[PDB]
Parts: structure tokens; C-alpha cells; sequence
């Protein structure tokens, strides 16, 4: 019994081996020239051969050869995009992408091979998908239930999936009524993702969907500390350990590793001040499907 979305999904239909050949239909950057970092919102067309499902990733071979003269590994991207896509056909899929770009050793500028690949892409371009990947993050199948969203950078994407499904779209099977609420962590107000899209759902559902931002270089709380997502959220705190509290409550978590560890750092102990033991609490929500986690 699941109480998430898992009924007749699709897994590696395609495989490293056998990658499905899409062709790139736009590649348009979605952060300001200030944003520390590029990211990229960029739509594949699959004609409906990809059968995913909100939640699920898609892995990308990244053109060349390895050292070895092997094709490179694949790499997993959460699909930014719902079922039926940007577009509302479900013969395209989308992704959020950032540019990685590091220093090694020798301080020498060392790109990442997937995502200048990705990022690189041409209207045209063809590219080898794979997947689709995942149960993790699948959505809950009740549709009153109050699912909240915390993500940091491109861990946005598997919520613009849902939030696309949830208030973008009419299905003649789902319609959402419950209480959805995100918060989006970004270092500057110029990598915000996808602002002008969640600022239309609000207006939309002002009763069904809740919205906070964490711009951490340019906020601060009263003491004064930068506001990191973790420091939006405590100021919720006795709102969001109540709703734990309840069955109908999906946590969903996605992003940069980091933000698992401060999160933590604020439930132990909210738990503790009512003689709960957090690690014993989360195992429970986890083992319920109430706590949902895709860190990177
Ligand atoms: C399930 C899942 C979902 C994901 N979803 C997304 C998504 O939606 N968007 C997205 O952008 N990414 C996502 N990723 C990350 C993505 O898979 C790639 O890892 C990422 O894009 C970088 O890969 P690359 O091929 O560009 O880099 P690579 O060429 O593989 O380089 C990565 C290597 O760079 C090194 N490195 C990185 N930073 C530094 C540093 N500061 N100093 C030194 N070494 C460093 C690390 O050793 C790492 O092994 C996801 C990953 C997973 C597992």
C-alpha cells in the first residue's frame, strides 16, 4: 500500500545502453548577471515516448568519451516539468540546471562535464535521456493533504513539477484542495527560480498555497543572522512541528546536501522541548512517507 503516486509508473524505459535521442527545443538562462553561478531552464522534446510522472528524474549522457575513450556516465536531473509539460502535451520535458564550475589543485578553472554540456545546447541539439528514475519523490495521492516544500537552488525543480500539476492544470482525476506551502532558499534576489510563476499560482489559490523566500546574502533575522532556509522556517517553527503532527502531512526536502544537517539541527529541538527524540520521530515519518528527502 503507498500512499504516494506510485500506481503503473514507468522506470528505465531507456538505459545508458539504449538512451532515447531527444533534440533540444530552448535553453534560456533564469538568473540575473548578479547571481553568483548560472542556471538554466531548458526543454527537451521526447514525443511522448518518456512516460514520467511529477517527482521522477531523467539521466543525461553527456556527449565524448571519458579518459578511457568510454561515453561518459550519466548524470541525474529531477524533471522541472509536470506530466504534461510546459507545454501541456507531454511530448517535452524540462530542466533546471546549473553550471558547475570549480578550481582543482593547481587552481586551474575546471568545468563540470554534464552541466556545460547541458547548459551549452543549441536549439536543435540533440541529446540522450535516460530513465524515467525514482519513487522517492513521488506526490501524495491525497489530495487534501498539506504538503510542504523546502528546497535550496535547483532542488526547486521537483516542486515546479508539482505545483504545475497542482494549480496549472485541470485533470479530469486530481484536482488539489489542500494546503501547499514552499520556501526556496537562493543567496540572491537574481537567482530566485521561477518567482514570476509561483507569484501567479499564489494569486490564483491564495487559500491553497503558501510562499516564503530565504535570500541569505540579503536578509537577516532579529539577532541578525543570514537568513538561510532553516532561519525563514524556525520563525514558523510552532506552525511546522504542529503540522508533523498530523497524518495528512508530507514533508518533501530537495537540494544541496547542507540543508539536511540545519534543518535537523532545528526539529531536535523543537521535539526535545515536548520529551520527543527527533531521530526516533523522523524514522517513524520516514517509515509513513511523511518525510522526503533528495539531497545532492
Ligand atoms: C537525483 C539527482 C537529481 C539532481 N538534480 C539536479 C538538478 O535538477 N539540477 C542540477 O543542476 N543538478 C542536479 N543534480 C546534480 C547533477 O547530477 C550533476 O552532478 C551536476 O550537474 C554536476 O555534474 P557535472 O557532470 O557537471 O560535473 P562533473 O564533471 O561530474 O564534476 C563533479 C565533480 O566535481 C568536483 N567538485 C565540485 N565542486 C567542487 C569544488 N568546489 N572544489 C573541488 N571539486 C569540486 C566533485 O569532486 C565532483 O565529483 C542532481 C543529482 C542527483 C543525484
Amino acid at each position: 500500500h503507498s500512499k504516494k503516486m506510485e500506481e503503473g509508473i514507468t522506470v528505465n524505459k531507456f538505459k545508458p545502453k539504449t538512451p532515447y535521442v531527444g533534440r533540444c527545443l530552448l535553453n534560456t538562462k533564469i538568473t540575473g548577471d548578479d547571481a553568483p553561478g548560472e542556471t538554466w531552464h531548458m526543454v527537451f522534446s521526447h514525443e511522448g515516448e518518456i512516460p514520467y510522472r511529477e517527482g521522477q528524474s531523467v539521466g543525461v549522457i553527456p556527449d565524448g568519451e571519458d579518459k578511457n575513450g568510454k561515453p561518459h556516465k550519466l548524470r541525474l536531473y529531477s524533471i522541472a516539468s509536470s506530466a504534461l509539460g510546459d507545454f501541456g502535451d507531454a511530448k517535452s520535458v524540462s530542466l533546471c540546471v546549473k553550471r558547475l564550475i570549480y578550481t582543482n589543485d593547481a587552481g586551474e578553472t575546471i568545468k563540470g562535464v554534464c552541466s556545460n554540456f547541458l547548459c551549452d545546447l543549441k536549439p536543435g541539439a540533440e541529446v540522450k535521456l535516460t530513465g524515467p528514475v525514482g519513487k522517492e519523490m513521488l506526490m501524495p495521492k491525497d489530495p487534501n493533504a498539506t504538503i510542504i516544500m523546502l528546497g535550496t537552488g535547483t532542488g526547486i525543480a521537483p516542486f515546479r513539477s508539482f505545483l504545475w500539476k497542482m494549480f496549472f492544470e485541470k485533470h479530469d482525476d486530481y484536482k488539489f484542495n489542500g494546503l501547499a506551502w514552499l520556501f526556496l532558499g537562493v543567496p540572491t534576489s537574481s537567482s530566485l527560480l521561477y518567482k514570476e510563476e509561483f507569484e501567479k499560482m499564489k494569486e490564483k489559490a491564495p487559500d491553497n498555497f503558501r510562499l516564503d523566500f530565504a535570500v541569505s546574502r540579503e536578509q537577516t533575522n532579529e539577532k541578525g543572522e543570514k537568513m538561510y532556509i532553516q532561519t525563514r522556517m524556525a520563525q514558523y517553527a510552532v506552525e511546522l512541528w504542529e503540522m508533523l503532527k498530523k497524518d495528512n502531512t508530507y514533508f518533501y526536502m530537495c537540494g544541496l546536501k547542507g540543508m539536511e544537517k540545519g534543518i535537523d539541527d532545528i526539529m531536535v529541538s523543537l521535539a526535545a522541548a515536548e520529551g520527543i527524540d527527533w531521530i526516533e520521530y523522523k524514522r517513524q515519518l520516514k517509515k509513513a512517507e511523511q518525510w522526503n528527502v533528495l539531497v545532492y
